[PDB]
Order: C-alpha cells, then sequence, then structure tokens
C-alpha cells in the first residue's frame, strides 16, 4: 500500500539519477529492486520514454558491445515506427532518442539497426540495406554542411545528387526522393540533443 509505493518511487528517482551517473549501475538498481524487468524489451521500453534519463547515458548504454545491451538496442529500435516516413522524417525521430558522437564502432551498429528497421518499415523505398545506410549518412553529413557555418560549401542540390551516384544496387536513386530529403533538411536542421 502507500508506504511501500511512496518508497518505491523514490527508488525509481533514485535510479533514474544513477542511471544518468553510470548506465549498468542505474539499470541494475531497478532489477534489483523489482522497479524494472531484467528483460531485452522492457529495458527498451524504459530508455525509449527516457524519463528523467540523460540521452548521452542513453546512447552510453545503447551502445554496450554485451550480449544483453546489443538485445537491448535492437528491441529500442524496434519501437521506433517507420512506416510511411521518408529517409529524413524517420531519422529525426531515431536521432533525438538518444545520443553517442565520435564511436565510430558503436554508431555504426546503430545505424545499421536504424537501417535495418527503416527497410522493414518500408520496403518499397530502398532495395538494399546498404543504400539505407549510405544515404542515412549522407543526411546526416549534408545538415552539417548546410548548418554548420564552419563548412565553406553550401552544397546544393545538383551536387547532392551527384555524390550518391550508383548506390542503388549499382543504379541511382530516383532524383525526387534525394530532392525531398535534400529539401527537407535545407527548410529544418535536425534537432540533435544537446550533451547531457
Ligand atoms: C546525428 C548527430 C549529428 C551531429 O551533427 C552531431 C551529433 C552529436 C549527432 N548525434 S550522434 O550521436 O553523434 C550521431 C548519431 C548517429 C549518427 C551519427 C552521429
Amino acid at each position: 500500500h502507500m508506504s511501500k509505493t511512496l518508497q518505491r518511487n523514490r527508488k525509481m528517482a533514485m535510479g533514474r539519477k544513477k542511471f544518468n551517473m553510470d548506465p549498468k549501475k542505474g539499470i541494475q538498481f531497478l532489477v534489483e529492486n523489482e522497479l524494472l524487468q531484467n528483460t531485452p524489451e522492457e529495458i527498451a521500453r524504459f530508455l525509449y520514454k527516457g524519463e528523467g534519463l540523460n540521452k548521452t547515458a542513453i546512447g552510453d548504454y545503447l551502445g554496450e558491445r554485451e550480449e544483453l545491451n546489443l538485445a537491448v538496442l535492437h528491441a529500442f529500435v524496434d519501437l521506433h515506427e517507420f512506416t510511411d516516413l521518408n529517409l529524413v522524417q524517420a531519422l529525426r525521430q531515431f536521432l533525438w532518442s538518444f545520443r553517442l558522437p565520435g564511436e565510430a564502432q558503436k554508431i555504426d551498429r546503430m545505424m545499421e539497426a536504424f537501417a535495418q528497421r527503416y527497410c522493414l518499415c518500408n520496403p518499397g523505398v530502398f532495395q538494399s540495406t546498404d543504400t539505407c545506410y549510405v544515404l542515412s549518412f549522407a543526411v546526416i553529413m549534408l545538415n552539417t554542411s548546410l548548418h554548420n557555418p564552419n563548412v565553406r560549401d553550401k552544397p546544393g542540390l545538383e551536387r547532392f545528387v551527384a555524390m550518391n551516384r550508383g548506390i542503388n544496387e549499382g543504379g541511382d536513386l530516383p532524383e525526387e526522393l534525394l530532392r525531398n530529403l535534400y529539401d527537407s533538411i535545407r527548410n529544418e536542421p535536425f534537432k540533435i540533443p544537446e550533451d547531457d
């Protein structure tokens, strides 16, 4: 009843603080105190809700190499609903849900999982998941090029189109697809979580 519930609520709050200090210790405390079930899906749902969790700490946890963390990463990406979204719309959602700069192997795992999910959700768009992966990074790079004033550039649509030749199973992506992505980034930069 009430005392048990009040204690649990505070211990949940403490668990979130512990998570932000060190994700593994945070999850351990929650699991050991029966505040979170120790399944990949339940941990993923906990991270997806992200209540009081630092997005850098979420990315940290999702980027760990061990089996359970890989499984949580898979389940976390599965919670994302990309059906009928274009690649940029999907990226906006995905990239807002966690942060993880300059960890190449970790980002590779995360973006491959994203690519697989996007293509599964939208089987008509990219016949090859490699196409999706490469184009995803092209969009991220385009965002930086167009909106970071440190970057000289401002590549035009025609350059963006040229940079992506031949990645559609040896063919090209429809120019209208590329234009739509380019224009979407041009008109609205990615909202990127700040360093928490
Ligand atoms: C998407 C992004 C773009 C940026 O310009 C900066 C940051 C920190 C992020 N987020 S990021 O975690 O560094 C990242 C995620 C996925 C792919 C590449 C990078």
